[PDB]
């Protein structure tokens, strides 16, 4: 395997594998896949095997899946009761913001923990982090600052556990870069996977909230960490920028398809 210190490129698919299996991923040249622990974005769990297939051709594999909402097309979604959901994530109530920060939530997670450890997965890709933010303020009877300790302090019971479970079973949240400042957020990552930061759609991200990103992004980046940026674009000028502004700061960039649903290879920028 390329060790965790040298991984220098990553592809991303989250749904569409061919025949429902890894083997464009397994033969793609990148040094870390992220997937998710299904094949069918519900309870069709990869196996070790299929997960050793893309470790033997060398890479990493980080297994996405979210700690922030959950979906009713997810095997989970029953064993959450009403009092554990927040609100629509983006209006269809079938997709719920959860009260990440309820013990009964907690076997959801320790579950998918346990899934991507079954599978030997190398690490886990944390996704709706962001729900600390996008949730109502007083969700938990506090206030925003609050909800952010606690999604902070689930990122470090997940790693606390996961470590336990295999020493090498490395942690990465997406997107939410802020919460570094609190001082439990550096001590409980490996990475952080951003998207965003520069391309979106082809369209510059040129606002304060994206320097702000970046910035954040530089902070873990100087505490060690890997940073996997995601920007989304397919004019040639964009794609450049994404990868030369990602390596020039310090991080290991791809740039794909909002859809995640396929290895984009980017002749030049992409290993070959």
């Amino acid at each position: 395997q390329v060790p965790w210190s040298n991984v220098k490129s990553f592809t991303y698919q989250l749904t569409n594998y061919p025949q429902g299996k890894l083997d464009a991923i397994a033969a793609s040249k990148f040094d870390l896949a992220i997937v998710e622990l299904v094949r069918d974005g519900s309870s069709g769990y990869f196996t070790a095997a299929e997960i050793s297939a893309l470790k033997a051709r060398g890479k990493q594999v980080l297994a996405y899946f979210e700690i922030g909402a959950i979906e009713e097309y997810r095997p989970e979604w029953s064993q959450v009761p009403a009092d554990l959901k927040l609100g629509p994530v983006s209006g269809w109530p079938d997709e719920q913001y959860v009260k990440y920060w309820d013990e009964r939530w907690w076997p959801i997670v320790q579950g998918r923990i346990d899934r991507a450890l079954a599978a030997g997965f190398n690490g886990c890709y944390l996704d709706m982090v962001v729900t600390y933010e996008e949730i109502p303020a007083n969700s938990a009877g506090t206030n925003r600052a609050d909800l952010a300790r606690k999604m902070v302090a689930l990122i470090a019971r997940i790693n606390t556990y996961a470590k336990a479970r295999n020493p090498d079973f490395k942690v990465v949240p997406q997107n939410s870069p802020e919460l570094v400042d609190d001082p439990a957020y550096l001590p409980a990552i490996d990475g952080l996977g951003m998207e965003d930061m520069y391309w979106s759609d082809d369209v510059a991200c040129d606002e304060g909230w994206c320097e702000e990103n970046r910035t954040n992004a530089a902070r873990v980046r100087a505490a060690g960490k890997l940073v996997l940026s995601t920007d989304y674009a397919t004019q040639s000028a964009h794609v450049a920028d994404a990868y030369t502004r990602s390596r020039a700061a310090g991080f290991v960039p791809y740039v794909t398809v909002r859809a995640l649903d396929r290895v984009t290879v980017n002749a030049g920028w992409d290993p070959q």
